[PDB]
């Protein structure tokens, strides 16, 4: 399959996806490539990012298929990464990616958390999976970024300096997604 559109899948909050972040500036640069479409809706139940609630409106309102690069922060990046335990996709661009509730009660609540990561799945769904992650990210110990990192086999941009990226804009994921859009050389990776 050859991509035609990103989906930005946000972090958990109230912030309007539009306005808030990097979300509507890379929208609207990845907008600026012709013939292609870039998504990015505010969440039902925005607060608690329950995985019962955000993988069926990834399905069916932000229509993620195997033609879709997801971009997901935070908690939309482990959307991602559940989604594609049970969906093909083209790639998957996680930003703040980890791997436990961090014994949060609203991380809990989610429900993403409760059962161990299918690693092998996600990695025979999608082809191509880029990560960013910054070692200086108030909310999440590195070695959970670093674990995404080696079980899904990721492209690691490692920064030191970026926190939980909340910036108005993000040049770097920008290039990330036009490279993907040439359709790069499958990397060995290891499936069990
Ligand atoms: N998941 C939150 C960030 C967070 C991570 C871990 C614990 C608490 C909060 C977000 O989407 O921004």
């Amino acid at each position: 399959a050859s991509p035609s559109k990103a989906v930005i899948v946000p972090g958990n909050g109230g912030g309007d996806v539009t306005t808030h972040g990097w979300y509507g500036w890379v929208k609207k640069e990845l907008e600026k490539i012709p013939g292609f479409q870039c998504l990015a809706k505010n969440m039902p139940d925005p607060i608690t990012a329950r995985e019962s609630i955000w993988l069926p409106f990834m399905e069916t309102e932000l229509h993620c298929d195997e033609k879709t690069i997801i971009i997901g922060h935070s908690s939309g990046a482990i959307a991602a990464m559940r989604y594609a335990e049970t969906h093909r996709v083209y790639a998957i661009v996680l930003v703040s990616a980890y791997t436990s509730d961090l014994g949060d009660e609203n991380e809990r609540a989610s429900g993403y958390f409760t059962r161990p990561w299918q690693w092998e799945k996600i990695k025979a769904n999608c082809p191509y999976i880029v990560q960013f992650g910054s070692t200086d990210d108030p909310f999440l110990p590195w070695k959970e970024q670093q674990e995404v990192a080696d079980r899904l086999e990721t492209k690691l941009h490692k920064f030191t300096d970026c926190g939980h990226f909340q910036n108005t804009e993000f040049h770097e994921l920008i290039t990330v997604v036009k490279s993907l859009l040439k359709v790069p050389a499958l990397e060995h990776h290891h499936h069990h």
